[PDB]
């Protein structure tokens, strides 16, 4: 049977798309099923995963290059930056993984250039919304305009991976055969340019629907039984503190500190600057679950342990959990949550979760 | 029961989107169902439906509003021009269509504006790609930079319609009971961003899926019985004689004129320029209906009447089919369609087809 699994942010982003794509990729992997990582988009966000006790902060390549049967795959709906990705290769292979001969990067995509980087950063973008400037939507404008570069235009990424349009022979992949098809979304929600932040928003939309278009694949390419059979998957990570960009990036719900949360602060992982930080706001989950397409979103409840530090790291709830107060701050936590009967996880830490359902159980009973 | 209809072009625009997709909205109509007909993306083509012995060829008002009891969206992944607009809703309400009372413009909406068309008309757009230069990929670009101004910013879209963010009040009409939605798409697929033919192309991708995008609902948001009902439908419509724009406008198989065929011209409708034809180039059809998602697609194969003209104006198969060199001509033709098991209905006309199933006996049914 074949799967798509869309990973996403329900709120403005950082919540732990990372965290939670490898989980995807890694559930596929360890029942012996084949899986491939894909990732859509621009590199203006880091996605981080930890493995073997090193951190990983991609802004390009799939994180799904943790595990070795994965293939990887740079979809047509994306940016390509050569020199990040460059260095992103060039960084897991001193850990020494190996990425080039299944790392498949599609000529279709729109080829980031130096020159988009300095028309942001030098532009009014950050000063005005917060933009990262790191060129994606100097980029996008110049595809609009039909004058940006595509990345089957540069010979330089056939050093990288395999320069191909794949995206025929994946979709056959899907429909024929056996495979499990993990996007990584990014950013989140309430980022996007229709969302109703505008102009403070990013420069596309941020739903499973936009990532699957960037895909070319279509969640209905699915057979009848796979779908029966809950093969297709949205993914909405959500964290307890959302949080927005450093500077004029727009309304944060109860905005507060770090400090005053008693929490360490937290940076961007592309500009390294600190992130703002508020409570909880259900109202932007609420609308973000609508706007994917709620009958088939799996919530993931990202950084419960910033919610309950007594949760740190842990796989299982601890022992006292019954008699604690904590479980009752929990539970009105969860209370609150949007559509929550679709909460399947909770995070624990950077590469730890509390898993809600017998995941393998139900992949050996199909 | 609720349906959402999403009708697109199979090879490079103008294959009569604005026929089928009046046809569908009369489907519902006149079976007394719930109907809504939405547009989605920009004025840089139009629709051309007839009504009452009049030839409307519409840029931005949906074609629905022919139908007096359709709803009429102009969805938030829009781009709205106030003077096509101001004109197209002038011009129906002169020969006595109301509509005011029931259009609904998205604030999210970019607002196009006369910039934009002059930015385009004064670049090297049309002689680089064919662009027609109204503005819509120069509104599209300030978008993306965070600079366009929406809908919502001008008080004087609230003289032609209703400003309102719709779409959850549109999702939720269709999650709880009985509303038929049908987006009318724009262009076709081989026009898309990355379909293949980039730098010559326009400034979007023109599948099922990014016209869902775009009107912000999502196929899985109807229920497991509506879907089970055949209720999400992707009309792939598709010329016998495929037609590009004036100018250096991209690769056309099997190039040709409109002498040779003996057909009457043909000129686009936004800029009267006469339209480049071609021959039937089947592997475009069978890329754009596997783009699109082929599980869900129905083939609309319009004008017929230009590959047989016997069939001009037809309802149904004239008397002597069976007996004439006409039929084996027709039947060869369609053996060469991709997926023609798709096939539902042969244009023959403007406003005239042959529908291939009973599609009033089946609505009554099931
Ligand atoms: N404390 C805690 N941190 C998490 C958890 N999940 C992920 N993290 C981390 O918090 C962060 C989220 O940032 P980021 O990875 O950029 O989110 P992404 O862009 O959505 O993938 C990273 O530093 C992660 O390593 C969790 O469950 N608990
Ligand atoms: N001869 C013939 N013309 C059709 C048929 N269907 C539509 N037309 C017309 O052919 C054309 C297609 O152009 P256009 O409406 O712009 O296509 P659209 O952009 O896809 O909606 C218009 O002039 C239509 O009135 C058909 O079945 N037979």
């Amino acid at each position: 049977g074949s799967a798509i699994d869309v990973i996403v942010g329900g709120q403005f982003g950082s919540e732990a798309k990372g965290r939670v794509t490898l989980e995807r990729v890694q559930h596929w992997a360890d029942n012996g099923h084949a899986v491939a990582s894909m990732r859509v988009a621009g590199p203006n966000a880091g996605h981080v995963v930890w493995d073997q006790g090193h951190r990983f902060a991609m802004r390009s390549l799939p994180v799904g290059f943790v595990d070795p049967g994965t293939d990887l795959y740079i979809a047509a709906g994306s940016e390509v930056d050569i020199e990040v990705l460059q260095q992103e290769v060039d960084l897991v292979e001193s850990y020494g993984y190996e990425v080039r001969d299944r790392l498949y990067i599609h000529p279709q995509a729109t080829w980031l250039e130096p020159v988009h980087r300095d028309r942001e950063a030098s532009s009014t973008l950050t000063a005005k919304v917060g933009s990262t400037s790191k060129g994606i939507g100097a980029a996008r404008s110049d595809r609009i305009w039909r004058v940006a570069n595509l990345v089957g235009d540069n010979p330089a990424f056939q050093e990288l991976g395999r320069v191909s349009d794949f995206t025929e022979d994946l979709r056959s992949e899907l429909v024929d055969g056996s495979l499990a098809l993990v996007i990584e979304g990014t950013q989140g929600y309430g980022l996007g340019l229709h969302a109703g932040h505008y102009p403070q928003c990013t420069s596309s939309d941020a739903r499973a629907i936009d990532f699957l278009a960037m895909a070319g694949i279509n969640p209905w390419d699915l057979s009848r039984e796979d779908l029966a059979a809950h093969g297709f998957r949205i993914h909405v990570v959500i964290r307890p503190f959302p949080i927005r960009v450093a500077g004029n990036s727009g309304e944060l719900s109860g905005e507060t500190s770090w400090d005053e949360l008693g929490l360490e602060a937290e940076r961007t992982t592309v500009t390294n600057k600190i992130r703002r930080v508020g409570q909880f706001d259900p109202e932007l989950v609420r609308r973000a679950v609508l706007a994917n397409g709620v009958n088939n979103v799996k919530i993931h409840l990202s950084m419960a342990d910033q919610l309950i530090p007594q949760l740190a790291g842990l796989e299982d709830l601890p022992e006292g959990w019954r008699e604690s107060e904590y479980a009752g701050r929990l539970r009105e936590f969860i209370d609150q949550i949007p559509f929550n009967e679709r909460l399947v996880s909770l995070g624990t830490g950077p590469h730890t979760r509390i898993e809600l359902f017998k995941e393998n159980l139900y992949f050996q009973l199909e």
